[PDB]
RNA sequence: AAACUUUCAACAACGGAUCUCUUGGUUCUCGCAUCGAUGAAGAACGCAGCGAAAUGCGAUACGUAAUGUGAAUUGCAGAAUUCCGUGAAUCAUCGAAUCUUUGAACGCACAUUGCGCCCCUUGGUAUUCCAGGGGGCAUGCCUGUUUGAGCGUCAUUU
């Protein structure tokens, strides 16, 4: 079964994928910033990423906000070149869904987060859904086929960068790049 | 001629330089992995027979316990009354304790020591009012437990 689902949600828009994404988003949208877990929306390629299984269960949902970069201030200003001068249209190196992963963390790091999956997109957001495993918990480290997440440092890192999209938005390359730095370098 | 004034003598005198001093500092190198909701870092306020502070400590207050050292004095011998062959204030001690009022600060507050609610036990003696000692009531999430919610929705003998 898992396979059908996977390669099924692989065809977006498309009759079902759409007439579904619509009801859902029309739902989801309305339910508090982040609105922690229910029972795992799309379980398909969720396993690809250590699915639901953690810890016993726990996968929360969050609506990040869409768009570009809110350059604060009102001004400039600061000379401008090399703007500086520029404001309205800086673009966020962050990683839209990344932000999601972080806030989710905050909204409760009684757990630690294994990875985050997309789900839908308005013109006023981007509906991402994150996973967990409650290390400070049960089988999590007991039936620990996975105590990885449990050990000392590998935790809360749901935003020290060492996550996945950050790992990606940085340097998981190898060759043709200056992407393990740090470095800087070189003095 | 002195006074005065300059000048150089010696003696004092202002001053604290030079010399030598070093329980600091400064930079080196080599081991080592530890804070806190089991209440941390920080803050007050206090605690010696005699103490202001630096220091240590918390109403068991320059200290309790426990060890070995000790073997003999500490706050070492400031004074002082001081007390000792049953082990004195010192080191180590963190296989014990005490750890006020606080601070991530926590029942609500907090320019105040102000204001509530439970539970246990004492006086007034009818539980329901007033006073005494003991124990307690933050938040976000995790997981189970335990009650109830909708025209989410299933099935039942009506």
């Amino acid at each position: 079964a898992y396979k059908y689902l996977e390669e099924l949600q692989r065809k977006k828009q498309s009759d079902v994928l759409r007439f579904l994404q619509r009801v859902r988003v029309w739902e989801y949208r309305q339910k508090n910033v982040i609105h922690r877990a229910a029972r795992p929306t799309r379980p398909d390629k969720a396993r690809r990423l250590g699915y639901k299984a953690k810890q016993g269960f726990v996968i929360y949902r969050v609506r990040v906000r869409r768009g570009n970069r809110k350059r604060p201030v009102p001004k400039g200003a600061t000379y401008g070149k090399p703007t500086n001068q520029g404001v309205n249209e800086l673009k966020y190196q962050r990683s839209l869904r990344a932000t999601a992963e972080e806030r989710v963390g905050r909204r409760a790091a009684n757990l630690r987060v294994l990875n985050s999956y997309w789900v839908n997109q308005d013109s006023t957001y981007k509906y991402f859904e994150v996973i967990l495993v409650d290390p400070q918990h049960k089988a999590i480290r007991r039936d620990a086929r996975y105590n990885w997440i449990c050990d000392p440092v590998h935790k809360h890192r749901e935003a020290r960068g060492l996550t996945a999209t950050g790992k990606k938005s940085r340097g998981i390359n190898k060759g043709h790049k200056f992407n393990n730095t740090k470095a800087g370098r070189r003095k």
